[PDB]
């Protein structure tokens, strides 16, 4: 629910209780095999840019940090087991990948999951400011790359997780309500561990990916449709369409949170794209398309949004990086919410099944002559989530204070979630920290927002 | 690599001993509850098609029928043992089909698959003819849909199996040598059964091809690309380009076999496909496609071929049904070998990404104003097989001699069948019995191997 920057995270004072893997889980891992198993093309892309950033002297972002709060005092016994449970059971956690000569990535897996074990321990004097580094410090080139943990206060505390973006995505906030809070009611409840599913092999999700790429060519239908996309936007993927500043100097990524919408307005909204045949996300895309219309006077619209490639059950139940990109244009010649939001709509519904081709494996196909070539800073990236009926709902309609916290590093990029809660519709942006990125950013909001109220209010 | 008519088989004088579902397991089986597994969209269609043509009075084809010959006795303990834990092994078995009071495929699915057993019993003065009749009777609406037996000569024996196409493809084969044949060896040898790799489960790919069906649409690149191959071909799949005979009287399959070159005529044929820039499959596609040019004058030749969708190393370790259909256009104006094997590679390659979408699920989303049907008639498949590379090798290169059977039931449909074995490279067609059809097919034989012959040599 709740985005801020770390760097503005006060936690209240109180006793840190932080787990770290233990020194025998760390032997254990530096000593896992070889796996056959690739990188995800996801986890690829991730690995090589954080690779160039420490070539660079960068600190880039890679992280999923959230809190929720507690009454009371932590049993440390169960959170323990908690954690450690969580851990064991998801194979993210169990893989730890490493450049070779050349920039060949090779994948390392513990080969029993018991060996996996974190510990806790007090950070005894660690300061407000000494926690926020800390919390950051996690990175992809180390196997133990995620940190939990508590700050006990008198009457309640804090509990916070740290994690890779190389193990997990958005699916992990549902994960975690369940196998750490759930499962940590539930043994202080008194009860044995709660009894969960299988949980799926996000191992069997790349070996499948890499099978369903290699099964591409040039001239296959779903990648020439990529390659037009991105020729009608100078051989890469959309730019942001608004001035950003100068971003060959290394600004740090700045949030912008706005409400789009209350509940009435939300319902009605649906209702007009209902009535234009479409759907809540059509409309979501035709806002955003109309916003650039609106300052820019532009004809079509271009973006990339996020989907969740998520579709089996198994899938469903594996904890990983699935997000793909959906390439969304949207004609906006007549300016009007109904056409907009009808095409739109079949851009995104038509669009998911490009989702399971990475834009990198195209680039692997691109000859010279096709054109291509991967994007500057200043890319855009949108994404709608529907925290109002999704597993998002039960933590989001929770009594739980639950936070998201963005590590307010490099930005070279505009990344827009729009989120459709119960009660509102919201809008977040990250984006690099600079008065002409700030100014462009803050116009295309206000803009986006002044179309969802005229569209809702018709 | 033999293909014959199942009525024109004459097996050698002997004791038919043949196993058949005990009455245990066929009611067992018939209790087996409702699974929420579906079936394929292969084995659907083929389930409408059956039903269909049982209610129309017509006995349509819809078996794989292999025998091989082995020398001295049959033991049939071992035989029945491996015959046994075939069946248990592969969970295309253990399901059964029926519709309900709508047109709804209903999964039935033994719980226990130790609960299914077949037995052996002699067919005492079972005549040829009869036998011919009873390899033939399996058919998809009923559970133990398959037939294993031996054939008992004085010092020699002929293994037979019938299994309805609804569970197997022609992966089987490859199967059927190792757990049959190989563990046959073992045991007879005083040996334990042969481990075998986990077998995969053709549940699961159903499960994830209705998940992956349902996230297309009308407008998904896929699907319009196999649209537009349909309105490209009179609103269905590609029709033979001959004419055929009068198709509302129901003629028996047909088969004509011919041989297009010798070992070394393979050699300089794939030598000059990848001198053109194509591969031996292109060099394939191109000279069906120049042998219409030559009997047609037509612009473009349009076919479709098979393909085995597997993937996975798990999908590759599975029984079942998973050919799927990809889309051959080749232009063939200039009437050269080299750009109609460049272009036909390229259809092909790139083709093999539309495999994954069944017709019926185009069929699902097209409208109206698509103008689309479901194909009538005198439609025309390819496949090309590489006997010399597959499993098929072992099988081809072995002193079995590995016969193949067509059950000679009504034919609606050209088949062709390109094969690549190690010393020769063979044609095979199936076809309606009637003169008409007969001729056309003759003639399209005669031009496709002179243009081969043309193609290795000079
Ligand atoms: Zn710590
Ligand atoms: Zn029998």
């Amino acid at each position: 629910f709740s985005i801020t920057t770390l760097r503005d995270w006060t936690p209240d004072p109180g006793s840190i209780i932080c787990w770290h893997a233990s020194p025998t889980a760390k032997a254990k891992a530096r000593q896992a095999p070889i796996s056959e198993v690739p990188p995800s093309y996801q986890q690829a892309q991730h690995l090589r840019r954080y690779r160039d950033h420490v070539a660079r002297g960068l600190d880039m972002s890679r992280l999923m940090i959230f809190t929720w709060d507690l009454p009371g005092r932590c049993n440390i016994r169960a959170m323990n087991y908690a954690i450690n449970a969580h851990l064991r059971r998801h194979d993210t956690y169990h893989s730890w990948f490493e450049f070779d000569n050349a920039e060949h990535i090779v994948r390392h897996t513990i080969a029993d999951p018991a060996d996996i074990e974190v510990v806790q321990a007090e950070h005894q004097n660690m300061t407000s400011a000494e926690l926020r580094h800390h919390i950051a410090t996690p990175q992809p080139l180390q196997w133990d790359c995620f940190l939990f943990g508590i700050i006990q206060s008198d009457d309640h505390f804090t509990f916070y997780a740290s994690i890779a973006h190389l193990c997990v995505d958005p699916m992990i906030v549902g994960v975690l309500f369940i196998e750490i809070h759930m499962m940590y009611s539930a043994l202080v409840g008194g009860d044995p561990p709660i009894e969960l599913p299988p949980a799926g092999r996000y191992d069997d999700h790349c070996v499948r990916q890499y099978a369903d790429t290699a099964a591409l060519t040039l001239d296959s239908a779903r990648v020439r449709r990529w390659v037009e996309f991105a020729a009608n936007n100078d051989g890469t993927l959309p730019h942001f369409p608004l001035p950003l500043g100068d971003l060959s100097v290394p600004h740090t990524g700045k949030l912008l949170t706005e409400t789009l919408m209350d509940e009435q307005q939300g319902e009605r909204f649906e209702a007009a794209c209902v009535a234009a045949g479409a759907r809540f996300s059509g409309g979501v895309f035709a806002c955003a398309a109309l916003a650039e219309r609106e300052l820019t006077n532009c004809e079509t619209f271009d973006v990339v949004t996020t989907t969740d490639t998520r579709r089996t059950p198994t899938e469903l139940r594996t904890t990983g990086w699935f997000t793909g990109l959906v390439p969304i244009t949207v004609p906006v010649a007549s300016g009007l919410f109904d056409s907009a939001a009808r095409v739109a709509q079949i851009s995104f519904d038509s669009g998911k099944d490009l989702a399971t081709v990475p834009f990198d494996r195209v680039l692997e196909l691109a000859r010279p002559e096709t054109g291509l070539r991967p994007p500057r800073p200043g890319n855009f990236v949108m994404s709608f989530l529907d925290a109002s009926i999704a597993p998002l709902s039960t933590v989001a309609n929770s009594d739980l204070n639950f936070r998201i916290y963005d590590e307010g590093r490099v930005s070279h990029q505009v990344s827009m979630w729009v989120n459709r809660y119960q009660h509102q519709t919201t809008v977040t942006v990250l984006f690099p920290d600079n008065p002409i990125a700030s100014e462009s950013v803050a116009n295309y909001i206000a803009a986006m927002k002044s179309i969802y109220i005229r569209t809702a209010d018709g």
